[PDB]
């Protein structure tokens, strides 16, 4: 039979939830363009049209951002282990970790999306403490009266952001929440399909996620434009590693033949945070790069993808290059539990084989009898 | 394209780790009969063979049995956790949180099997700990010159086991080591795809086999036993159990067409323990519903499975029925990393499609204008 290895060429469920257009780069979420919730839409919004199918009346979303604001805070067995490993831990090792625990301490039944509720709460609580403790800064505890992307910034910082850094923290949340079918939502798929909990479907979503080749995930981009230094070495880098058969970071994507439409909001909302010089100078080098690249890879359908501008969009709001896996992680765990949850209305094990090319019928001999 | 909803005969790789023949009731690890391994071989021995491909000489047996026991320590903080957590908390979100500590704690790069011998040396010691802070009884560390089985037994009474009963736990692990592909270790290859870690890979494992649709890791066939009380209700039980449109538990497989060479193994092993009145009466309820299960539902292809002795094996050396799945997965993670470490010689990311079955092109309804 058939060696089907990678499984690319084969479907593993019916959605209703991501939609991906690689020809024409576009992305919809339940059938709404990401254009329009990156212009229109909030976290907590998009959030609720995942979990719940549509868009929520004033009503609904009121509701809906007041019980995501009072799962925010963490138990101190959680915020102890945090603070004892934030210096020397891998953040996705210690995120992995307080999620595994998060779902030890929660022994109540079913209520799957609840329990999404309350990890896409705590989260960004733990990736601020694990931040604030690598500084010597003290934790600052969430903030019931912010919405989600505000308290986030808040619980970094220490000072109430402007609305202007909110919307871009809010909008690059929003652009990571789903992408369909991934090995990170295939590890969720796998445990959810043996009705193992959710908590422990995320866990393996972490687990895949935290890997380099998963795709999306990472700060390599953000490496190379620190690596370059000044716009004036563009050329000379890019050349000697493109020539070099060396890899252009930010640069290709197994889907969209054309700019991620990610990576096309990124740069635009971009826009919107004050640089000081690092930040200015790193932003005009990935825009020298990003030409360049599209001049000499476009051809090939190798364009920038949405990991291209998120790390330099992160690392400009404050965050630490390596967390930035974590932050991803924040949003797309919306994703994750939405296609568990769909899923789960026909729940099939997924139980492949493998094929056997080994050998049979081999002779036990004592260890008397083995030589050398 | 194809929807393959379950991935039912799906090849998802090439093996030479372990080979199931559904039709004639046969495993082979490595190419060597599962008989003869339970016959001849121990714990450390097929552990070996599973991680580098041959039996091992003297020398690196004397090594590697070295290996094992020098890594069975647990840090301060698992052994908290542990205690903290034994009695309230299920064993399985132990085991997947201190899986994932140990990971945390090691920042150490490649060296796969190093890993898998400190996941697989350690486990046994975080089951230990469960088990005895249960108990109300004091940890009992790991003792360096016992042997695998005999150091868990000796962790588990305080005192070192009859030759027997090492022998029957020994064989019991054995036969759990490996199982080719299955829920568990597909979610531990999806994780390994990524070029994550083999503590992520084996977390992910552990997440997939505490589920109870995956197969092989459960009690419900000792809890069976448990309810039918005396081997003189035996033929009404199960009688009105299949009358009643309830399985008969530990019976049943998705490869095996006969009795489980596992299920064969674990039956012959088990006249070896020595029994109180408890175990004596239960092995006799177990060895009547095996009869009388084959009578009515053999025709069928439905026979004993590994898990229709295992638990019942496991609670005769005094451990919890709850805390099998933790047991299962101290072998099964020899399996895991084998299969992870044979896939990434010809690493291929896994990332499968969707149909798409829902709307497009839906105008943004501004929020003052819904219902
Ligand atoms: O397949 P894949 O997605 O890696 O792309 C095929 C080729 O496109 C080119 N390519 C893909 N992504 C990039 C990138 N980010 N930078 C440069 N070349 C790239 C390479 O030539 C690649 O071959 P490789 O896999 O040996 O690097
Ligand atoms: O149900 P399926 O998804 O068809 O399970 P499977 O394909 O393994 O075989 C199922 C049928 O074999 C029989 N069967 C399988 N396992 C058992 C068991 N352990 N005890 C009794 N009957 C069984 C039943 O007819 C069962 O159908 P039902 O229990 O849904 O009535
Ligand atoms: O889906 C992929 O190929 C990876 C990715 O871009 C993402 O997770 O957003
Ligand atoms: O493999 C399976 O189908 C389940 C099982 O028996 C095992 O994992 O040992």
């Amino acid at each position: 039979m058939e060696l089907r290895k990678g499984l690319e060429d084969i479907a593993i469920k019916e959605t209703s939830i991501t939609y991906i257009d690689g020809e024409l780069g576009r992305l919809y979420y339940r059938g709404y363009s990401i254009f329009d919730l990156a212009s229109f839409s909030n976290f907590e919004e998009v959030a609720y049209l995942l979990w719940y199918g549509k868009l929520p009346t004033r009503h609904e979303l009121d509701d809906f951002k007041s019980r995501l604001a009072e799962e925010r805070s963490i138990s101190e067995d959680i915020s102890t282990f945090v603070k004892r490993t934030a210096k020397f831990g891998n953040p996705m090792d210690i995120l992995r970790t307080t999620v595994s625990m998060m779902g030890l301490e929660d022994r109540s039944e079913g209520d799957l999306i609840g329990k999404a509720i309350k990890m896409t709460a705590k989260i960004p609580t733990i990736i601020s403490l694990i931040q604030r403790t690598r500084r010597n800064q003290e934790f600052v505890e969430p903030d019931p009266s912010l919405s989600h992307s505000e308290n986030f910034l808040y619980m970094i910082r220490g000072e109430r952001p402007s609305p202007s850094d909110t919307r871009v923290l809010d909008v690059s949340l929003m652009l990571h929440m789903d992408h369909e079918m991934n090995a990170s939502t295939m590890a969720c798929l796998v445990v959810a399909s043996t009705l193992s909990d959710i908590y422990s479907s995320v866990v393996a979503g972490i687990s895949a996620l935290k890997g380099p080749l998963h795709g999306g995930a990472n700060s390599e981009a953000l490496k190379q434009f620190m690596e370059i230094e000044t716009p004036d070495n563009v050329e000379k880098y890019v050349m000697n590693k493109l020539s070099s058969g060396q890899r252009l970071m930010g640069f290709g994507h197994r889907i969209y033949k054309t700019m991620d439409p990610r990576a096309k909001i990124l740069k635009e909302y971009a826009n919107q945070l004050s640089k000081n010089e690092e930040i200015k100078r790193l932003f005009e080098i990935a825009n020298r790069v990003e030409e360049i690249g599209i001049k000499i890879l476009g051809k090939r359908g190798i364009y920038p993808n949405v990991d291209f501008y998120s790390g330099l969009v992160f690392y400009a709001m404050g965050f630490d290059p390596d967390l930035f896996p974590t932050i991803f992680a924040s949003a797309r765990v919306i994703g994750w539990t939405a296609h568990v949850d769909e899923y789960l209305k026909d729940n099939k094990l997924i139980r492949p084989k493998a094929i056997y090319v080994g050998d049979l019928g081999k002779r036990y001999v004592p260890i008397e009898e083995r030589l050398e």
